[PDB]
């Protein structure tokens, strides 16, 4: 018996290579491309807004004192940061597979837009983190609430919300699961409300679009004019860099791959965005 | 340590500057453009209008005296009201911030068109306020109102009661707020009156043009023939003046910024136009 | 101080005199339309109609005496009526306001025809009174009123009690109010039977033109073929004639101003009209 | 003093005469309309209809002896019926009103065709009356009701039981008021199941014409293959002959008007017409 | 046009001119095809069949009237034959649809279709409901539906059915329902027992072959007859149903 | 008597014989062309993906420490596996029925592709078998099951948990038993979401393409992106083969006929692919 | 070619081509008020078959038409029966015996013979506003009645001197065995009651019939139908002869 197996004649043949690498789920980056991309070359913003316009015009009678009226401004900063990651492989490894040094680059860039999103949504605001979206935004109004109101008439009320600073809306920001329930809604008769089993519907809501990102916490949603409503400043463009010298890499025959970004958002009119939590 | 701190080496770098001051929200002025438009350069105005028509045409008997009919007149007043506020600022600030005066002058005449707004709806009536469109309009029927009527109900309802005056309807005046919660009824079933969750529907209510603004109070509404049952007279437009030698101002080393505007608010038919409050 | 206050310089200043006279509402003319018109010149009209046609028609037995059926007939008359008022008014008044001539004329001729068409609608028929469209029709046969019935089916059933005649109806005739409450129906889940909020349904139902006029009675209806049912008859068209020395006139510098007009109202067919009472 | 009335100079105004006289509600005819038309020339009809047929065929085994299966009609003879009517008239009369006699005669072919269709539906059978499609109609069954059925599941129910008989159903009868009450159904949500308040139905029903006949009595209905199980049979058309020599007629110058006509009904397939009574 | 949807149309139709028919069907494929180990004994698959016989039955009825009102009543004449047509072509179906299959009875489709899964009942379904479950079960067989048959009694109740709002499902009022249900046609037969119904890929699963079409024959000298001075009518016709596909076809009872 | 049986002349009539076989119902394969269709010529086939992306990218303070990332790879086997079956038949039924040489060959080819499609679905994995896709594929996550969700909710949000692999869907894996159960989804109402008793609905959902199959379980359900998650790689199409020297064949005068195909299942993205079970 | 009349020769002959039909008769008369009646005359058929065997018809064409003679004759007889004593029930004809009037017993003279009773019945016919036209007895006993002498001898009816045919009272008598023993019939015939001839008396052969084909026999038939419609039902009369 002149099988194939390892015991046997099955060490001539050699399986065949599948060329190229499987890369994971690429996500579909968003809020970036929600705001206005503007860039700087200084470590710092500096904006003036109309901080209390005290409106005192009333009607007047003849030969009468007339009111007077005041206004106060505000210099508002918005500081630059900087984001970035490192990774440390063997100078053997890259010579032996060349096609990996223009992979990993790629890699870094992603991994690096990645932990950006997440600041410019949920930007803690605090040392260097960036005053993300979400840490600005106008708290929802609670009172919009009445008696039987679906999850989606919330984000209705929402977009309103957003009027009250005499500014339209741009888009809507949800968690892909919330969204994904929210297109199932039914009405007390059974049927569905966005469309029919037979199609499912388009990402729209109220005539504004819709934008699910993972970036989005769990029953978190983030409405407003951010067409207009903020501005990112980038102060340097994402890059890549490779150093041979750094450190004991020369003696322990290593290479130290960098992936960097310098980035400042600055909130115009805080007016113009809303946050609020989904109670259920 | 070089770094960029305070206490540090980070006094050379200058935050980059934004120019522009960031304005807030401009509430779209819509009251004053809804009434007719003329002019006059008097004091007052005078319009006559036909008071009691006593028709008494009846069938007449052959070879008998016939009715005598007759007829009503009124003299009716427009007043003429001044509208205005001033400004009391700093030479220092007004010398060092050049565009400062010229920003000013395009934020007052907002502020000051804002009351003017405002003047011509919840106009008091009393001493030198305007008689505003809500003062003058006939009282809603609240005989109307039958058992399981929504809030937009009602405002059908008043569109009739215009109808009694033989003149048709030409908008609906709602608090934003209010207007909300009509776009977003429902049902038994749970289906949207206005519109689905798909698309947000158009500011027209029974074949009527509706207009949302903050200068309407919450829970009360105005309907009826604008374009037909008043009309706004300027005596004088915005304008600005500055002066330097105003009071003490020489001496104080200060600077007045006024303006001013007269109008006259006249209102031909009164029974065109109706005002009303949501029981709920 | 120099004001405008009347105890002051504000006598100088004349108010702008506004041109143009204030009418009331116009009230929108029918029911005259709704009939034929045709034109007299006697004083009078004859017109024969079947008054009881006996049918007595059957089977008959060979060899046996027929039925002997009867017919009645009848001559109706319907008299021609004449309608007026005058006006006396001071020659001053007159003379000093010019266009005051041309406008009582366009404020009787309205006065007139406005009584015109309460005569054909509600005429008491007592003497001079014409008889109106609702003293000669049909009353409604309340055993049509089914049990859960809307005030929507009742005007329904009233169009087939027309039919009952072998008679196609022309329209129907309501007051503004009811015809308000009607189109403003729902059913039991919510749903608009006219129209959605979107637009107001147009004055049409059951396939018959819609008729609002205020000189309908408040709960009253009335439906039938006008078009062939009833006809209206000119003797004498509305005419506006002047004369200053009608009695006193001359010695007291007076101006008489007449309006007369001479009608004659047909009902041909009074099976072919329907009156009746809403339940409230 | 010189009025119009009696007393005075009224007597010279001759009121104006309308040209024409005015005929009550001509119902439209049917019934015959849907029954199968043919021309005869004897005092009666003898023929024969289906009524039992004892169908034996089967499977039948070889050098076997076949099925034998009859059909016994039963011989059923119509007779030939006369209907009609005369009056007797002045000659005075008829000489000084010209086109009186042509009035007369189309309005006794109206009287007469007019209980002739009362007859072909209602005939009792008795003596002189023809055996009426309701006499000879199979009764309906009222095993076919079932829980909760509306007033129109029950002529569809009835169309089916025309088919026991294999044919296709003509038309339905109805009373012109059991068929509005049926227009008017509305569903248990309230929605209109013919045409909703925008629009009245057209007289069809099941894709089956309707014929709303006040010949047909209330709560009867009649639905079958008209068209094709019964026929009528014309001895004699309609037609009318005078005579002022009938009996003293001469001596007392009177007018005899004849209107006659001879018919004969014709049951070919009885089991195809369906009769019976709504239970309110 | 009283097309009642000939139950045969429903079926293939074609000719023959023998005593039977004789096709051949794959009985049972033992399909082994699995895995193989490497070096290994592969699996051994078999094939069976049958010869399946559809014997051609005879169908026919007779009747016997006097001659002095047949040659005397010409337009009667017609008439009667007319009848007897009717009147065979419908217990034709009757065997088509409800044949015993024993001795001269023709094999019915009832007989052959497989039984109805009385799992697929749902907790609160319709009627419709059901047949629409039916059309599934024919698909066992991955084969399309093609015809719904029914009693008219039935069937009538079906196309009256309502939601709990108020409306019909097949048909407003205003317009009568055509003989259609989920897009297959229905046949109304008296034939179909109430209670029971049948639902299959007729189109192509049965065929039906006509080696004499229905055809009316007249005897003037016919044993009596002649003496009786009357006459003998004979309706007489020859078929023969094949069953190809009896996986293709469901038979049920309306648990109601 | 002359009959036609066996004991009389029925030896003289041939029964007609009717043209070829008749095939039973042939499944519809799809599964198959759900995938990639690739082809290759070696044993096995060894693909790399990128495991764990250990993504540590974060904002860095200034002058501070850099954050350290790191990637994980793996070498994933796909064996190629061998199917078939071969069938031996006498050698006179082969020369005696010339038919049936074709017809052997278009059965074992079905027989063979059935279980085929038998593999790639639910694969064990184990010994020999391939590594089915239900084998490979993630289980549905129970939590996004919400109160009050039907079949067809289900696989909405298996849909969903697709995308959460960044990947869009490509088809939906039922059981017909299953998807016949929920194509009849009625509303609180009664009517059918996809169907209304007048024509059976497509094979559509969600706007994917519904599969459905017998070679899916009973209960079992898959949806994924099939047409990227994996590929088939054909080694060997399938072929058929026919041998007469076999062992014995020729002795015993018989004939040997081999069905063999070489196939080969790879899973590149398993976080594509869904199962579950619809407990009820 | 039987040299005797016929039945059917008494009554007027006509045709038709219909299946049955509508005539009036005529019930009674107080002389007024009259009586009418609107009657059914039904086209009945009457004929007898005779089957001999093929091997006797073939091998003699004299003897065809001979047999079709000898039915023409058979079936008149027969057909003799349907109109005289006609039941009118199922497939039998309106009679005459059963539409005719009574004989009047309060005519009879005590003193007279068995041909008085006959004139007098002779007499009931002009009591209809008709003329009489015949006789009808039977052989038997019209051999009897021409066979009279009196209490001395001499014959009643006449001598064989001065004989003829078939006549009395100068009417024609038909002799038929159709006509019970002891029973007569007198009428107008010529104008009152007719026949109405639908199908003439034709003759058709079969070889497969009951038997026939398997027994070689040959089956004769000698088909006519006809209808009889009576007119006037009081100008005929039918009495017992009392004896």
């Amino acid at each position: 018996s002149l099988g194939s197996d390892a015991d046997s004649a099955g060490s001539l043949i050699q399986p065949m290579q599948i060329p190229g690498i499987i890369m994971p789920g690429l996500r579909r980056l968003t809020i970036r491309d929600l705001l206005a991309q503007g860039r700087t070359s200084s470590n710092a913003l500096e904006y003036v807004r109309e901080e209390v316009f005290t409106n005192n015009a009333d009607v007047v009678a003849e030969k009468a004192l007339k009111p007077e009226s005041d206004i106060t401004f505000s210099k508002q900063t918005a500081n630059v940061k900087t984001i970035a990651h490192w990774v440390q492989a063997s100078r053997q490894v890259m010579d032996d597979a060349p096609m990996l040094q223009s992979y990993i680059n790629n890699r870094l860039m992603y991994g690096l837009a990645l932990k950006e999103e997440g600041q410019l949504l949920n930007g803690d605001g605090t040392g260097d983190n960036l005053e993300g979206l979400n840490k600005v935004a106008t708290a929802y109004d609670t009172s919009l609430n009445a008696t039987g109101d679906t999850r989606a008439d919330i984000i209705a009320h929402a977009i309103y919300q957003v009027t009250e600073s005499e500014f339209s809306a741009s888009g809507i920001v949800l968690n892909p699961r919330d969204w994904h329930n929210i297109a199932l809604l039914k009405d007390n008769e059974g049927r569905y409300i966005f469309g029919g089993p037979q199609a499912f519907t388009s990402n729209i809501m109220w005539g504004l679009p819709v934008v699910p990102t993972k970036a989005q916490a769990a029953g978190t949603f983030t409405v407003g004019g951010f067409d207009m409503a903020s501005q990112v400043w980038d102060r340097m463009d994402a890059t890549v860099e490779v150093s041979r010298e750094d450190r004991d890499n020369f003696v322990k025959n290593m290479l130290t791959i960098l992936c960097e970004e310098r980035l400042a958002l600055a909130h115009y009119r805080p007016t113009a965005i809303i946050k609020g939590t989904f109670s259920s």
